[PDB]
């Protein structure tokens, strides 16, 4: 539109605020964790430089296809991990929401209606930390 990549750069920006974890609130994402997982997503959903999601409907079947796919051959922390910075940068980045922790992000995007998969519980935990000594 009118510049080169300032929606793009502003997205980054502001998901960058973002938490990994629900259960810590310490360790935030950064441009090369998305930049990661986009890319990477880009090359096995696409294998060439003019491949990307323009519209929120795109990136959306993207994701979806992402995580279909990928969910077929296998899961694992690199796989999961893709997903979710599509999820916190679709929504910090196209609705400059920059959420809290990874799960809002994702939390909303499927509450709203853009994912496949509702879910109430992903994860979480109580009771934790080191023994006592009685």
């Amino acid at each position: 539109g009118n510049g080169a990549s300032r929606d793009w750069k502003m997205a980054i920006k502001r998901c960058s605020n973002v938490a990994v974890g629900v259960g810590g609130k310490s360790k935030k994402f950064g441009e090369g964790n998305f930049r990661w997982a986009i890319r990477m997503a880009n090359v096995s959903t696409g294998r060439e430089p003019g491949d990307i999601p323009e519209t929120l409907d795109q990136l959306r079947l993207v994701i979806c296809d992402l995580q279909e796919r990928r969910e077929k051959f296998g899961s694992s922390k690199e796989i999961d991990m893709a997903i979710v910075t599509l999820k916190v940068f679709a929504v910090a980045g196209l609705l400059n929401m920059t959420v809290s922790t990874a799960a809002a992000a994702e939390n909303m995007y499927s509450q709203m209606g853009l994912d496949t998969r509702p879910s109430m519980k992903e994860a979480g935990g109580k009771e934790e930390g080191p023994p006592q000594a009685y």
